[PDB]
């Protein structure tokens, strides 16, 4: 292949997919994450994996862009969820009930729609400058829930739908920002459809243990949800 930098948050590092690289520390970079799977299946990949659990756009700027340079051939990224406080939102939703959940989501969605686009530009501008020849793939987040059926979970239908809408919002904002820098956008709903929570075939962890894994892709989610989307953009 060649010089692949994989940036982003826990959906890119692979929190929830297991088999973590011990040196990544709290970044929780999984060898079963889509970037690690990509590198392991493309011969000769110089794989710079800087994605990190908990990362915001600011963390990408401060800690992750170091190996991004004129030599970079491929950049992947998921980022923006933590900026919008998704982890915090999910936690609140599963503890404080529907009203608090809906309020927290609304606040997150306001962030996504209003505040996030410029922060994405911050990151994408950096990629523009440092790695002008790199093919850049921005991957979205999956809608977390399949709606319409009975589902054995604590979040109400309303809460599920609201969280889905947040995903829809962030994916819309991100696809347009990505395209605005000439980056590819990888919509992971193309693969996660039929594999949301409540789908009967989840490729996401529900609210689970260890706590950090909740709402993140399973190993199957990384290998067949995220990775095929990266591969589709090559």
């Amino acid at each position: 292949a060649t010089d692949y930098v994989a940036l982003g948050d826990s959906y890119s590092s692979g929190v929830g997919a297991g088999s973590y690289d011990s040196s990544s520390g709290s970044c929780k970079r999984s060898t079963k994450s889509y970037p690690a799977l990509w590198a392991a299946s493309h011969t000769g990949t110089r794989f710079n994996f800087t994605a990190c659990s908990g990362a915001r756009t600011g963390d990408v700027l401060a800690k992750q862009l170091t190996p991004v340079n004129s030599g970079t051939d491929l950049v992947s990224i998921t980022i923006g969820g933590n900026d919008a406080g998704f982890a915090d939102t999910m936690t609140t939703c599963n503890l404080q009930g529907e009203s608090a959940c809906l309020a927290r989501i609304a606040k997150a969605r306001a962030y996504i729609q209003q505040t996030l686009p410029a922060q994405l530009d911050q990151v994408y501008d950096a990629i523009d400058s440092r790695a002008p020849a790199a093919q850049v793939v921005v991957l979205g987040y999956p809608r977390f829930y399949k709606l319409g059926g009975s589902c054995a979970v604590g979040l109400s239908e309303k809460s599920r739908a609201a969280i889905n809408a947040a995903a829809d919002d962030i994916n819309a904002v991100t696809a347009k920002r990505a395209a605005d820098h000439g980056f590819a956008f990888g919509d992971v709903n193309t693969t996660f459809a039929g594999h949301e929570l409540c789908s009967g075939a989840p490729w996401l962890h529900s609210v689970t243990l260890p706590v950090e894994n909740s709402y993140h892709p399973t190993a199957n989610g990384q290998s067949k949800g995220y990775l095929p989307v990266l591969n589709s953009a090559t």
